[PDB]
């Protein structure tokens, strides 16, 4: 097994991948913008915690510490293609905010066609080396009845997973109950 | 698309998996332990710094403060019973140290099998909710060639996926750029 002292950042971070992406929504007053962020995890379960790690640089960083409120959406592999767009486009220079969605109970603009979607309340943010965590409380949740089974897992085979530089794929139909 | 208010902990909180669990290895002086955690994700890639979400009712969770340095390595899909095994038993009561593994360079224990493993220096502890997250800084990369890709990703179905409560499974083969 090949080892390596790391230098700095890696050649490729990628070895944790892959990863379901959520899809992040956020307004400020009328403009929406949504940006796919692989980099996500679950913080807490009592109180339902949710974490996206979004960089500076993305026009979403600025929307998020405006808007204190947000969307994570989960989107079936279906949905691969608008995702990769919503992740190689800046709102910077493109509206977005015409990518078909509705607007949550807390005003949170969700993307339309997911299987799941969170909408959160901004509670802190951290900053780690490059990219800032943003920690949101779930306060409310959409589910696209039938594409979760009993314990409210999505079926396998639908979730859209990342491999990073824009490689897709999906999980196998298969599973195991060790 | 069916909604509800968080009233407290979600009747399911899996919505944004399956991902790939983390195996998380410790070692304080002669004990070492090993529990997967599927909260896991990248921070920054300049520095490399990688998080894990680390319940403190688990035994890892005081070996971790301790040691300040740690193990997350990533296996092949067929090693899913034995993580499983890792998730489902405490170091209280049973020595998971005994499990095939080998030390990295800072001493951290590193599970045998895996086609990727980070050695990580414990940087910050950030408490949210019912779990602390634990953010490590990459000192050491290890890599199984042969079941890797280019980019040091796992190689086409090889990730093993975890979907929540017991529930594992595996990428299709199949890749897509869009
Ligand atoms: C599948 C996918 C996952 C991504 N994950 C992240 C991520 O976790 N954090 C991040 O800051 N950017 C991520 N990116 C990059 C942003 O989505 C991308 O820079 C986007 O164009 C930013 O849009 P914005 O400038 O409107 O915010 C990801 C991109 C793709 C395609
Ligand atoms: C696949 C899998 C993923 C898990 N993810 C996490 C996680 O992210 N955080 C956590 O605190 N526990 C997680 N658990 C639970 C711990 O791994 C489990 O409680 C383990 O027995 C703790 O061992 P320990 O007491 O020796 O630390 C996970 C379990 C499994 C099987």
């Amino acid at each position: 097994m090949r080892s390596y002292r790391a230098q700095g950042p890696l050649p490729g971070f990628y070895h944790y991948y892959p990863g379901v992406p959520a899809v992040v929504g956020v307004r400020v007053e009328e403009r929406v913008n949504f940006c796919p962020a692989v980099w996500n995890t679950g913080l807490s379960a009592d109180p339902p915690l949710f974490g996206v790690s979004i960089s500076p640089k993305r026009f979403t960083h600025g929307l998020l510490l405006k808007a204190r409120r947000f969307s994570a959406s989960f989107h079936p592999f279906g949905q691969k293609d608008l995702v990769h767009w919503l992740g190689s486009h800046s709102g910077r220079e493109v509206d977005k905010g015409q990518a078909p969605h509705f607007l949550g109970h807390t005003g949170v603009p969700i993307l339309e066609g997911a299987y799941a979607a969170y909408e959160l309340e901004l509670l802190e943010v951290h900053t780690f080396g490059d990219h800032d965590l943003f920690v949101g409380r779930v306060v409310a949740v959409w589910e696209e009845e039938g594409l979760l089974d009993e314990k409210g897992r999505p079926k396998p085979g639908l979730a859209l997973l990342y491999y990073g530089k824009g490689l897709y794929g999906r999980p196998a139909e298969e599973t195991f109950a060790p």
